């Protein structure tokens, strides 16, 4: 149950823009929402194309596609804006979960107290609108609450992304993560070297994160790759994912240590498509989620990991795509940007 | 010369261009050859990137991608040029199979005679260089051989593509097809309604194509869509597959006949990506191989545009959906070509 799509506000925005034809991208959970929204906008004399790709982030706006098919503007359902060049005017429609964060915290006060007095609090987009309540509740429980602004890849203070934990690079004794899954909490534990407690607002369940099992698991992939001679080094052309210079660097670095390395260019980074190439191992220089989150035949490493493989790095490190300083914050609802 | 990758010629055309960084596209069977060529070119001071996607035709050059990552040119392995605008100079490197086709013809000369005196001869790209021998042989046995030039999506006279049988639209009693597999000769028969005899040059086996089983399958699929009210109308942004105006027509048509219709824009067209959408049936206006050659992956009724018109009761007889080009002024070489726009 999400906060409902603001069809009205959206339409008012197109009207202003003087947009006649639009493309709508949507994530897996919002497909039916996407069409419903389309019918409505066509009822009001606007032509709507739907994007057929399942979208996974604002790091991947379908603006170039919009341009190609002659669209005036892009609607991006389900995510907030991260700083990118956009080729047509784009309306972002953050989706906010309705579930009560504070109820989930109230059931777990005792666990949260094991974190310390001054704590760092983090969450995901789906809960960012209740972070102020969550902070006020925690302060009313005796905690000092530390929340980081984050960099240009982040939309709001306290928000973490799979590739980015800059909001957690602040002073504090322990880290509270509000949301589901163990990937972010794990990412936080490794990136900060702090104790991490994760609370799932849906289930009210909690997890104390231990990164050592993960780090050991990664080290076995690094070990397998120790004897590899031939590497493929992968980039993604997604607007917010391309990391050419870094991939070039990794290529040069593997060669200098007597390996062969070839840069490979993809869109969706997908092991399957690579099975015929002659390479013995892979380095993904895109979004950390791909390799870290373990079913590929050959080893696949992040750029940090390959630095360890070549013994130019000693401690394990999570791969993050960092942004630049962020001027202001995004709104808790619709926003529109253009270039 | 002709049957392996001409590293030196490729290197020579890159030099002439002044290309210092190239992107190499390859299909499934040439993944290893792609990297061997990359290694060779890098030994010669050209920076090489590989395209990680799996390519399925010259209708989908990775020239925009080449541009985005700073490449001077694109190498396109395994296919020959079809008329498209290109953002970087592109070297095409078509694949030519080695098998001599005549032996298989000699074996089956009897069956070929049942096509009549004047016959239409067709093949696929990988035997195109053998077409001259085949013609000379058939004539020496008394046939009259007609070979169509085909339109701008075809690279050589006599060559068929899965979505284009234009080389077959010429005067002739019956059609001979030299090659393997069932999709092409079946496409020929459906698209020309003429007698088609298929001969595989490897096995020397022959087959007379009966499209009855295929067309009946297509009526069934149309039957299933007769109930649908919500329609997804699909285009692909691959350079040589983008049929926007025709997709818009089909949307307008569907609505005009009471159905709901939405235009959906993809790159690679496949059902799984569409599973969460509300539509009860789909129209693919792109590469007809998708709906016409589905092994079973589409769990909702998926149609070609031709088949939509039949459903709304605007057609009476089945027609194969082809992607057609315009007049082609010249022919591609039997070897590498290089093309540009910008």
């Amino acid at each position: 149950m999400l906060h409902e799509i603001p069809k009205s506000e959206i339409l008012k925005e197109l009207k202003r823009i003087g947009a006649k034809r639009v493309l709508i991208q949507s994530p897996e959970g919002l497909r039916r929402e996407a069409e419903e929204l389309a019918g409505f906008l066509e009822e009001n004399n606007i032509e709507v194309f739907l994007h057929g790709e399942i979208n996974y982030g604002a790091c991947d706006p379908a603006d170039r596609e919009a341009k190609l098919v002659g669209c005036d503007a892009l609607i991006h359902l389900g995510h907030s804006y991260m700083k990118l060049p956009l080729e047509v005017p784009t309306i972002f429609v953050p989706a906010f979960a309705r579930v009560s964060v504070v109820e989930a915290l109230k059931e777990n006060i005792g666990e949260i107290k094991k974190l310390g007095r001054k704590i760092i609090v983090t969450t995901t987009a789906q809960h960012i609108h209740q972070l102020k309540e969550a902070k006020e509740f925690l302060e009313s429980e005796g905690f000092e609450v530390s929340i980081g602004r984050g960099d240009s890849r982040i939309s709001w203070p306290g928000q973490v992304l799979g590739c980015n934990y800059s909001v957690a690079k602040v002073r504090g004794e322990g880290i509270l993560f509000i949301g589901s899954g163990i990937f972010h909490p794990l990412g936080l534990a490794v990136a900060t070297r702090k104790k991490v407690l994760a609370i799932d607002p849906y289930t009210k369940a909690f997890s104390w994160i231990d990164p050592e099992r993960f780090i050991r698991k990664r080290w076995a992939q690094i070990a397998k790759a120790m004897d590899a001679k031939k590497f493929g080094v992968i980039v993604s052309i997604k607007k917010g994912q391309l990391r050419l210079a870094e991939a070039k660097r990794i290529v040069k670095l593997l060669k200098k240590h007597g390996r062969e390395a070839r840069l490979i260019v993809m869109n969706d980074v997908n092991y399957h498509k690579l099975e015929g190439f002659p390479f013995e191992a892979y380095v993904v220089v895109a979004c950390p989620r791909v390799p870290l989150d373990g079913a590929w035949r050959k080893p696949v490493l992040t750029p940090k990991e390959v630095e360890i493989l070549l013994g130019l790095r000693e401690e394990y490190e999570f791969d993050e795509i960092l942004g630049g300083p962020r001027e202001s914050d995004e709104p808790f609802g619709i926003s529109i940007h253009s270039t």
